[PDB]
């Protein structure tokens, strides 16, 4: 009678069950299908691979992500992502298991909609449930009273709570996080005669950047640093052993976070977003707002992006305000840990979406319940 | 019911019945036509001798290779061939054998139609197919990933095969075999006085090279020991007692293939090739195709081949790549007993081009089921 | 003081001096070296031979493009490209012309530095310029508004303009141009028989496809049409006198443009390219650009490309949007022509990299002049 937790990110899935303090299974939410033509007889040549199989065999494959900016675009292949985790990672049958989903705030109501019907018909759920992940993150750290900056590949999002309650007219979206970095990562790549085309080098380019990138504390001087000396330079062995080199796309790329304009936003980055967001909510409760900036999602696991949220935040505040940036170590996962934090409580178990609600009520109910 | 394997090199017949290990019969594909005058009345004296026949009787013979280059130039001296294979050393009927016929990529299509039309027609082969010698080859080592590197008496060609997948793109074919090398072999020995010129004399050098040829480790180093002293001299007895000497003509003849400007070509070697085929695949796979460079065919017999493929492709390739060659002691025959091996699967059974397929749908079925 | 405008693309040198409405001359870029043996004394045998001398003597020679994809891979050579064009060709003396040169963008910097201090350097030139060729190709047709396709021997671009302000993160780069083409005829064209395998033999396939190649309106319709009648089919005669026939190769070579997977590549078509690179652009630029789409370079020179390019755009857009392909009959010419407009212009005079600004700057001046 234990519930399950599908973190279904824009890149990455993290699934498990409700109690535990890390998800089962992790693997990036892809589908890949192969591209050139099978000439051995057999071999169990399945016609499409999900997950860390489409990684393994990526070099045959075209990978084509299923989400994309926290709004999923191909629902044939996220029903194969679906199934996947339940079946092959989590091993479980999912008539038994009340399952936590999640999602972005300010998004396509279809999307949750269709993810309720295929869950109560697809997979014959007894129940369900969608929650917000920026609440998630504030369940994991323990605080009633935050404001948390969630970055994952597709969805960069703020959303201030206080005292447990959200005000939804200061929360913000931005459609730039890891998968923004990645192309961009891909793009400046090519100045230094670095070109990655295919869907397989971007999974290249995307271990660089979690494995070479971090955030300047301050850019101007970082780009002098790099101009004057190679002490910034790393290099980098691709899975063919050629050696690549990369001096200050280590911190162009994080840099966009703050400088949208680099990939021709119009945004503002996401410290001033966050500085915006604060400031739309009432006076009395900004102070605690700026003590409590949670952080969560990997597009927040670059090294130095709180120390330089924390500049950036303290510039644009006024000087007796107190920033604090709460990053904890296993912030890629906050959302996570606190669905199941969410899903474990006592309280929340009259919460679920019944099965014969739905049906009695249609998938509309997802609405009103969530 | 047993299906029939043909495999139709350039210089030799390699026919035999699915299942085995070997082929039945290993005759080389010439016919020969008598070029002086009889003066004894009757004897049998036939007006053309196919195979080992025409091997035995070939100082009386003009001798004529069918194929060429991989491609079938005469094609009544080639269902001689077909005849001879069928009903003298196989001693079958064609009407009850499926037969698997192998090709070069790269060849003309006319070469594919005309080989399915005559086994339909002239001989009413119950179904056929042609299968890409490179593909057979990696059947026979029992793998799914590796480059091929596949040379015949006609044509050398590199078919990178990865999970099973071939890529058509980095397919390579060189014109440059076992019997260019014969012909060097000739042109070169003419500098000691030893004129071969008929084409049973060919025979004779080709003789000479697969004895007493030799891929050289290091060509500059060889040469020099070979000035020095007379330490790499072999001798080689002719069919009429005549004794000829060879010192660096050993491995100066198999050095054309990797330095083809030997005999005027400008093509790069075969360890050039095989490399410019692996860096035309994606980058993920590489590395299992440096692991795994099968080679196959009697032009990949010398002695010192693999050593010398070996250490160029290690050469060219970066040093964190873990570069084997796949040489087996009975790569002469890997297309025969891989096409042996897929023509025994039971998944094969579906893919033959049966004689209704061909009769309701013409020649052109080739293409499309192979 | 007249200034000089250099079209160096990966197939053909376009040079002229500014104000003109065509190039001084037009050769391939191109340096080739005798593979063979002199065995007659003198006859001022030059050790190399660049531009059309290389074409002429091509058949003892072993010829190299110094540019591969737009990037300038062998210095020397292209250095002797350079000097032919100024000395030989042009007929000028580079201390007192202003130099304008042309690049693709998405480009390696070193190529643009590299070129900036060899100008500055070995050809001493007072001042120098480096301009997107796609940029340029806008200005021949005298319109500061419209997304321009350029295709060359090696690099396909799209570089969307508005009222002359460029969208650079809408600008997409396509290693697919007229150089891949050839190879994709040299490949299929093996398929009836016709063997072009040197460096040579890759002119005299370029040569058929400019002749005899063209876009088909659609692919399937003329795949059909081609295989039921001969009505496609035309012949070809070589320089020593041989006539070849190609039926479908014709339309199935520049296909290749549409359907980038004839040739192993994952990227869309032009089409598909064209549609991205606008819908990348703000919503309110989007009408002029569906209704100005410039087409500038030699592999938009087939016949029907502009119209198929027509009726894929407009499968794409909306129906209320208005597609308009502006292909010039001179478009083989437009970077060129647009260099020569530029670099006559008044307001340009001042935009000029300078020598003294070299000298003084570092050749790390070419990337904040242009
Ligand atoms: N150590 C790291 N440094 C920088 N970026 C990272 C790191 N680890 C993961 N990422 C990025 O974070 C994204 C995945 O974060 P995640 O929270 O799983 O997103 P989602 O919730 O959308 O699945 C990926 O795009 C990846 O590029
Ligand atoms: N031991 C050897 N050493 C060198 N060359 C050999 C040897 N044995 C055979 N060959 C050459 O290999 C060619 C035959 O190889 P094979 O794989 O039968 O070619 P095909 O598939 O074209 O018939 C002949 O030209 C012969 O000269
Ligand atoms: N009439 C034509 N039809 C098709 N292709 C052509 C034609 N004329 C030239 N080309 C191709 O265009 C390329 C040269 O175009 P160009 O604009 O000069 O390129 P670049 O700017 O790279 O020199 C060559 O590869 C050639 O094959
Ligand atoms: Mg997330
Ligand atoms: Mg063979
Ligand atoms: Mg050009």
């Amino acid at each position: 009678t234990t519930a399950l937790v599908c973190d279904n990110g824009s890149g990455l899935v993290k699934a498990g069950f409700a109690g535990d303090d890390a998800p089962r299974a992790v693997f990036p939410s892809i589908v890949g299908r192969p591209r050139h033509q099978g000439v051995m007889v057999g071999m169990g040549q399945k016609d499409s691979y999900v997950g860390d199989e489409a990684q393994s065999k990526r070099g045959i494959l075209t990978l084509k992500y299923p989400i994309e900016h926290g709004i999923i675009t191909n629902w044939d292949d996220m029903e194969k992502i679906w199934h996947h985790t339940f079946y092959n990672e989590l091993r479980v049958a999912p008539e038994e298991h009340p399952t936590l989903l999640t999602e972005a705030p300010l998004n396509p109501k279809a999307n949750r909609e269709k993810m309720t019907q295929i869950m109560f018909e697809t997979f014959n759920v007894p129940a369900m449930y969608v929650a917000i992940q920026a609440v998630l993150s504030l369940y994991a750290s323990g605080r009633t009273t935050g404001i948390v900056l969630d970055s994952g590949d597709g969805v960069t999002h703020n959303v201030p709570i206080y005292e447990g309650y959200a005000l939804p007219h200061a929360i913000m979206r931005l459609d730039l996080a890891g998968r923004d970095l990645t192309d961009y990562l891909m793009k400046i790549l090519t100045e230094r005669g670095y070109s990655f085309v295919t869907t397989a080098e971007r999974e290249i380019v995307r271990d660089i950047k979690e494995k070479l990138c971090y955030v300047a504390l301050d850019f101007e001087n970082e780009m002098a640093t790099a101009a004057s000396s190679s002490s910034l330079e790393k290099s980098y062995e691709l899975p063919d052993g050629q050696v690549i080199t990369i001096g200050n796309e280590r911190f162009r790329c994080p840099e966009t976070l703050f400088q949208p304009s680099f990939i021709g936003m119009e945004s503002a980055g996401i410290h001033e977003t966050t500085y915006n967001s604060i400031m739309k909510c009432d006076i009395d409760i900004r102070k605690d707002l700026y003590a409590n900036n949670v952080m969560s999602g990997g597009t927040t696991m670059y090294p130095g992006i709180a120390d330089r949220m924390q500049k950036e935040i303290t510039a644009l505040a006024p000087s007796t305000m107190k920033i604090k940036i709460i990053a904890p170590p296993e912030r890629k996962y906050s959302v996570w840990i606190g669905g199941s934090i969410l899903a474990s409580l006592s309280t929340f178990q009259q919460m679920w979406i019944t099965k014969q609600e739905y049906d009695e009520a249609g998938p509309s109910i997802v609405h009103r319940k969530c």
